[PDB]
RNA sequence: UGUCGAACGGCAAGUGCCCCGAAGCCAUCGCACGGUGGUUCUCGGCUGAACGCCUCUAAGCCAGAAGCCAAUCCCAAGACCAGAUGCCCACU
């Protein structure tokens, strides 16, 4: 075993991380995010002068070390997530039948997809916005904002999964729903 | 067809036989009714290391089968219910 195996990860000037028992709270101008790694038994540091974020691991073998890495993009995604955010966009592509998207508030609606007569539904949580861009700048295009990166992917993976083709070749029929930027909102 | 003499009333033929026949029972031969949520498999994914890349996986997470569990339905305290309650008595 290894005796000492750290991870640093550099703060921004804004940005404030704090630990607490394996659970880190990172707070930006955008709002703040939480991440319970109770489930990890590493050790968190945070240095505030130097402004510096360090996990480390005593006495592990590889398989407790690869959650160090782990744990830092994790950090490192709940930072840029507090200072930039997250907007993943989706396209609708399809072939012969316009899906057609409605977006009320939270609730997402998907109609003809494939030229089928039921409507497929989505319930956004409330910290992801959806939203859907104006069809003369981009034609059907569904944008999600959020600070979490998991959340906001997990509302783009669910939209995804909403509409794959079931009983027909899938090289063929290429319909479906894709994200395809992932970007930050600021 | 016998038989009480006839008629009436019947009776006998272990319900004489034939027609119709209420009540009751009964026929998918008639009529009524037969629900809702979870945990997951296979699988597809998200975030993500190990392994500066990559990767559904290693930690974490999401969606999820006529399976499985519970709801509903049936029996139900030897499941010994210090659950509630009505009277009488005992103790007070
Ligand atoms: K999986
Ligand atoms: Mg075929
Ligand atoms: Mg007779
Ligand atoms: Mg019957
Ligand atoms: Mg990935």
């Amino acid at each position: 075993v290894k005796v000492k195996s750290l991870c640093t990860l550099q703060i921004p000037e804004g940005v404030t991380v704090d630990v607490k028992g394996r659970k880190v709270t990172v707070t930006g101008k955008r709002g703040t995010l939480t991440k319970d790694l109770t489930h990890l038994q590493l050790d968190l540091r945070v240095d505030k002068k130097n402004r510096t974020f360090t996990v480390i691991r005593w006495f592990g073998s590889k398989i407790p070390i690869a959650c160090l890495n782990t744990t830092k993009a994790h950090v490192q995604n709940m930072i840029t997530g507090v200072t930039k955010g997250y907007r993943f966009k989706v396209r609708c592509a399809y072939a012969h039948f316009p899906i057609n998207v409605s977006v009320d508030g939270q609730n997402i609606e998907v109609r003809n997809f494939l030229g089928e007569k039921r409507v497929r539904r989505q319930l956004v949580p409330n910290t992801v916005k959806v939203s859907q861009t104006d069809p003369s700048k981009v034609k059907d295009e569904i944008v999600f904002d959020g600070n979490d990166l998991e959340q906001v992917s997990r509302e783009a993976a669910v939209l995804h999964q909403m509409c794959l083709v079931k009983k027909k070749d899938i090289r063929k029929f290429l319909d479906g729903i894709y994200v395809q930027t992932k970007t930050n909102i600021e």
